[PDB]
């Protein structure tokens, strides 16, 4: 129902480091002069975090902190609120501000965004956290008038409201798109599944499949495509009966092979539309364990009937685009086969 | 499922700059025989007869005009068993001969292209304008006469060219223009988005409701939208119209004036299944001797009970870029949309879709 952007000279890449804490990494310049983080792009958040100087916790003054005081654009926003955000493996807190971002080779101004002064309710402490670019709606915003994805639209006229993301961890070359896709990154169609609530990327799902069994769906279910998560979830009440069909098995670097080709097959349903995840798919290895990637979350507002597909996953697996709407268009998830490495 | 937009050489998609005479006449070029006899016809979705006026007419109305005399084309070709064309519709009628002639559009050149010569054209509207032609853009099945329709046949003869086109409408600038073969990314922001054509005789899509401000006009019956580049004017049917005029009356206006009057009309939102567009007062308003106007006009389309809705050039296409891309088989052609680019003054590259 829409029309991807591929022209070569209007789609910028972003390339995302996958670091051995299980973090897909890109470059963000903040402040003038500008200093380089390292943030994790969220489809699964909107808020824009920053970690600061501001910080002088174990696990900030281990990273490449960005020093506001050193950037001739930084502006204390709100100045006398905190904003604490707590999730299921840490907390984050911090002030508000506006800075100046430079993303590939597009700039934006006045952007508002967070400045992390604590992580302190810890997850935060077995990886080096360097900030969040949220890719959600603007709804999402825990603080500020402009999501940084509508803004940088709104300052670079020629972007269309476009992003995907690849994932390739094997060869380290997972990137990051601004503008529409590449052939370079997926094979066959796209096929489009709107949004039915602009707060998180949330499409319609009609049902999933584990081999013969359906685990869903017997009421109105959604899914949630979370590049924030390397996990797919599902409900707390639906859990306990997927590790019952997926269960974990002791595998090998040479015996994962074989353990694997009796697992079942775990199908997707969007409608008439059926996306399929292997064994080899959706199973990891994990100290000579084949443990199903997959995690328990309660999305609060979709009463317990949000799944979620995160990077290793699927989007591993299946190529991604996101299509932002303006006022009157709808906004849409594309998946694709995803062009795979080696 | 999805179209891509990509980037192609700046030669599968040629330019017809469309001038916006004085008449409300959008009319580009084209070179009819050899040696070439040039007219300046309009390009019309809603038919896809091609029609030539030519010197077989020798009415008041066609003297006006730079005729096309066939008797001077040596590549014009009357078949030996000739057919009459005669067509009627709401401001006049044409009538005509057919034959068969090279066309040069864009410089792309199609040979055997039936046409139909214009010869009569008393009903009339005619009078108000300096009509040379028609390229007909609608499907084959609404050839009144051929077996090819112009734009068929002009791919089928050019492996170059995409079956797309698309049109710009900017007559204050005077870039207004007819792209064939794909889009250009300089005349439309933001995303383009797809309608699927229900039946292909006019570009005809679904339409799921039709507001003025608040007031829901449409639709209690399934009803329909057809992108007619032959009227500048949206259409409605009559028994919706009465009550458009009704809520959207026409006042006094003038080229300073018209911010402020019509800084309280309502707005027209078109709803498409998952997709709004909506229209401003000073978008479907225009100025006509000291009044505005809505560019609106009562059109029944008869094979669609009146339930179809036209959107034309100045009420919709002037602030939507329009695609037209035509499908084979199992693919359905489809509409394109998306929000028209007032800054646009060139077509610096091009491309085309899936
Ligand atoms: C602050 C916004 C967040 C976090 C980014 C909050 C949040 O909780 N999530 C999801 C999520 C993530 C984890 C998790 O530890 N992720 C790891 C992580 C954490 C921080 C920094 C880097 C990394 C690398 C990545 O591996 C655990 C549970 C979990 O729950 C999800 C599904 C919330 O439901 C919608 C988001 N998408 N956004
Ligand atoms: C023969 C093909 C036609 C005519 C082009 C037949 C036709 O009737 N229409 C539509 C239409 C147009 C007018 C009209 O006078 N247009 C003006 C005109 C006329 C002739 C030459 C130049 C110009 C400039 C333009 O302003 C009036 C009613 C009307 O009804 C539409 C909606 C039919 O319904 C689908 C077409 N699309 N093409
Ligand atoms: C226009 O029509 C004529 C006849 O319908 C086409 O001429 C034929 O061309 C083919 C292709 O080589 C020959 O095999 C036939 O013998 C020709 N028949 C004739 C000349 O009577 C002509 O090709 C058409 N023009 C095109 C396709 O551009
Ligand atoms: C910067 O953004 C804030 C956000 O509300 C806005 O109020 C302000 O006007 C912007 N700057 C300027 C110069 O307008």
């Amino acid at each position: 129902h829409a029309v991807v952007e591929q022209t070569e000279e209007n789609v910028f890449l972003i390339p995302l480091k996958h670091l051995r804490d299980s973090q897909f990494v890109g470059t963000l310049l903040v402040g003038v002069p500008p200093q380089e983080i390292h943030p994790i792009f969220d489809t699964g958040s909107t808020n824009l975090w920053v970690v600061t100087t501001d910080c002088e916790e174990e696990s900030c003054k281990k990273v490449k902190r960005y020093n506001p005081y050193k950037s001739k654009t930084f502006r204390r926003s709100f100045i006398g609120k905190n904003l604490h955000i707590v999730f299921g493996s840490g907390s984050i807190s911090g002030s508000i501000g506006k800075e100046t971002f430079v993303l590939g080779d597009h700039t934006v101004r006045n952007q508002t965004f967070g400045l992390v002064e604590s992580e302190s309710n810890n997850i935060f402490d077995y990886i080096d956290f360097e900030g969040i670019v949220g890719l959600g709606f603007p709804e999402m915003l825990s603080a500020g008038k402009v999501s940084f994805f509508d803004n940088l639209l709104s300052q670079n006229k020629n972007l269309s409201p476009q992003f995907s993301f690849y994932i390739s961890p094997e060869d380290n070359t997972s990137t990051f798109l601004v503008g529409g896709v590449s052939k370079s990154f997926y094979e066959g169609s796209i096929y489009m599944l709107p949004v039915v609530k602009e707060y998180y990327w949330e499409v319609e799902l009609d049902g999933i499949y584990v081999g013969e069994k359906k685990i869903c769906c017997e009421e109105k279910s959604y899914a949630i495509f979370d590049t924030g998560t390397s996990y797919n979830t599902m409900p707390s009440a639906q859990m306990k009966g997927f590790f019952d069909v997926v269960p974990s098995a002791p595998c090998t670097e040479e015996n994962y092979q074989e353990v694997l080709k009796n697992y079942p097959v775990i199908k997707y349903l969007f409608g008439d539309l059926v996306i399929e995840l292997l064994p080899e798919e959706y199973m990891i290895l994990n100290e000579e364990s084949c443990i199903p990637a997959y995690m328990q979350i309660d999305v609060p507002s979709e009463k317990n009937h949000a799944y979620l597909l995160g990077s290793i996953a699927f989007m591993r697996h299946y190529y991604t685009v996101f299509v932002r709407g303006a006022g009157g268009q709808p906004s849409m998830v594309g998946v694709a086969k995803a062009r795979a490495a080696a």
